[PDB]
């Protein structure tokens, strides 16, 4: 029935990088193609860019867009996106079995990302090419000019290099599935020398070494511990990536599972800190949380698709259909990454754009609409901006099929200080029982409660509308604010 939880400035885990409120963009089914490029659609500006679909994500607002990849990246030759687009050559890629006519490369994601007011986070091939390919892009996009691979860029249309600040050495090498398939020493070894290679040319950018493709990978988290051993004093970021799904159909269990993901992050500093302790080092890795999401809907279609069907252009793959549960954990897994803003310090919603998505195209050739997990996101990039407050917190518990001790309650209090506005970020998770929290403000005029609710958990978006969107409602005295909060809901209390 009643919670407590105490809300004090004297109490700061730490500053929000606002790069935690990224996405990610990979060249994997109608991402790109029939997704945010569409040619000679009437949405769509000279570029080719649907221009109702560059609103949607500065709605968003995502500072940092990780690009190509993705599974897709370890087979990639970035070559082949540049230059004369006659001259691009139709590229098999193993990661989908699709085609990539390459249409779209770099530089022209890069004035999309522009348009989107982003940055480019770009990931290099280390599964089929190596250090001096990862250069050689490195000097195409950061270097002035003067140069074999400058100049490549100033007479490819591009007179001012792009200055791409964080790079990605590949992408998760540890699985079976993935073409350049790497050890974790063979990985460590090859990211150690790229890194130091790269760092040489820019000394300015930041670099990220791949974690395990999960925490479920029985070389997690030895795979960290090793690669960072090995790149230490070259890489700034460790990765994480983690997806959820409700296959059970258990939705108490189902949303349960960001405690998991709390653990999986206090793992990885773990980690982190062991490593940092045998280097003696002073500087503390941080996490990138480069790929999360609810993704599970669209998995036996996928299976259908190939082979079925193999070697075609944009095919519909990885179009989950979100649910209002779904929103509820992805609101909930957002919490869990403000709590923990001390080290992670880059996160990516997987995917931006048609693929495991908050923003879906129709298909050939519009309209466009928000799933329902683009709300919980746009809030918390939103309200998101300040300083994490420590969540002391006293919530009832429940028990669920596969956890125990679950809290009822899951929230976290922002301080934005240039504003003067706390706002507190609050899920429950029962679903079955509201319940009233008492936030005892001890700073410290209430402003506005925004909520995200259903009566259905399954209800969906589509086309048509729509059916979760914020509710801007409810429902202070002193230093005490009560909140009522409804049984399974997203709660937004701004406080002046
Ligand atoms: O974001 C999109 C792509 O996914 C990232 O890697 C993971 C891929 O997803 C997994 O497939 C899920 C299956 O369900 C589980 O039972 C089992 O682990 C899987 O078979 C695979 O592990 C990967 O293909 C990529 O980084 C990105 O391209």
């Amino acid at each position: 029935k009643k919670a407590r939880m105490t809300v004090d400035k004297d109490y700061k885990i730490a500053e929000i990088d606002k790069r935690i409120y990224g996405s990610f963009v990979e060249h994997l089914g109608r991402a790109v193609y029939d997704g945010l490029y569409q040619p000679g659609n009437s949405k769509s500006d000279e570029d080719g860019f649907r221009k109702d679909v560059i609103e949607l994500v500065k709605e968003l607002n995502v500072p940092i867009i990780r690009y190509p990849g993705g599974n897709f990246v370890s087979n990639y030759f970035w070559e082949d996106g540049v230059g004369p687009v006659e001259d691009r050559p139709r590229r098999l890629d193993l990661a989908w079995k699709s085609i990539e006519p390459n249409q779209v490369g770099i530089n022209e994601f890069a004035k999309w990302c522009k348009k989107v007011n982003a940055e480019i986070m770009m990931a290099v091939n280390l599964g089929t090419r190596g250090i001096s390919d990862a250069c050689n892009l490195l000097e195409y996009c950061n270097h002035p000019g003067g140069s074999k691979y400058s100049d490549m860029r100033i007479k490819h249309g591009v007179k001012e290099p792009h200055n791409i600040k964080v790079w990605c050495l590949g992408n998760a090498m540890d699985g079976p599935w993935q073409v350049g398939h790497k050890t974790m020493d063979e990985y460590g070894r090859i990211a150690e020398e790229t890194a130091r290679a790269m760092k040489m040319i820019d000394p300015s950018i930041e670099l990220v070494a791949c974690g395990s493709s999960s925490k479920d990978m029985p070389t997690f988290p030895q795979w960290e511990a090793t690669v960072l051993d090995y790149a230490y004093d070259y890489v700034d970021y460790i990765s994480l990536h983690q997806y959820y799904g409700n296959k059970e159909n258990d939705t108490a269990d189902f949303l349960a599972k960001s405690d998991d993901l709390d653990d999986f992050i206090r793992s990885v500093i773990a980690t982190c800190d062991y490593i940092k302790a045998k280097k003696r080092s002073k500087k503390d890795i941080y996490l990138s949380f480069d790929e999360w999401n609810v993704w599970y809907h669209s998995n036996n279609e996928d299976a259908n698709i190939m082979q079925n069907e193999p070697w075609r252009i944009a095919p519909p793959l990885l179009e989950d259909i979100y649910t209002f549960e779904d929103a509820l954990l992805v609101g909930l897994m957002l919490i869990t990454l403000m709590k923990h803003a001390d080290r992670i310090k880059i996160a990516c919603l997987a995917q931006l754009i048609n693929v495991i998505a908050p923003i879906v195209t129709e298909r050939n050739g519009g309209a466009a609409w928000r799933q329902t997990i683009f709300y919980p996101f746009m809030h918390a990039s939103k309200y998101g901006r300040g300083i994490v407050l420590q969540p002391v917190i006293n919530s009832p518990l429940h028990d669920t099929s596969k956890h125990e001790d679950v809290t009822d309650i899951e929230s976290v209090a922002i301080y934005n200080e240039e504003k003067e506005e706390v706002t507190i970020f609050a899920v429950n998770r029962n679903i079955h029982e509201d319940i009233v929290l008492v936030s005892d403000v001890r700073g410290m005029r209430l402003l506005e409660h925004i909520v995200l609710e259903h009566q259905d958990l399954k209800i969906r978006n589509s086309v048509n509308g729509e059916e979760v969107y914020p509710k801007n409602s409810d429902k202070f005295d002193d230093g005490i604010l009560t909140s009522m909060l409804r049984r399974a809901s997203w709660n937004v209390i701004r406080i002046g």
